[PDB]
């Protein structure tokens, strides 16, 4: 439950980055206690990127080449609201890659976005 309002957004994107990476390093290691952890602090970055004038969740699109899969993942699912077709795309790629588990999960990503009850954004 963090203030987060004082971070420039690049400072944000980069925490962004370092703390989805460690969320693959925690379900690696089976420590899922800090996963959890890791995950909320993601979605608060990403509330408050999401808060700032022009939804500046469009800065997480340059993590789309980041050199790690939950990285990619995460940026491609917080991305769908601002850019539906590139953050598709890129779940399309991780889904292409057959990277579990990252893969499965942007696999029902996909059927949710198809069904179309599920609407980001």
């Amino acid at each position: 439950k963090l203030d987060l309002h004082q971070m420039t957004t690049q400072d944000l994107v980069a925490l962004f980055a370092k703390v989805t990476v460690e969320q693959d390093d925690a379900l690696l290691g089976n420590q899922i206690s800090r996963f959890n952890r890791l995950f909320g602090v993601m979605a608060e970055i990403a509330d408050e990127l999401k808060a700032r004038d022009g939804d500046q969740r469009t800065a997480l699109l340059s993590l789309f080449e980041y050199p790690n899969m939950q990285v990619r993942l995460q940026a491609a699912k917080l991305t769908l609201a601002v850019a539906p077709v590139k953050a598709r795309e890129q779940l399309e790629a991780i889904v292409s890659s057959k990277w579990f588990p990252q893969a499965g999960d942007a696999g029902m990503c996909l059927d949710l976005l198809d069904d179309g009850t599920f609407k980001p954004k």
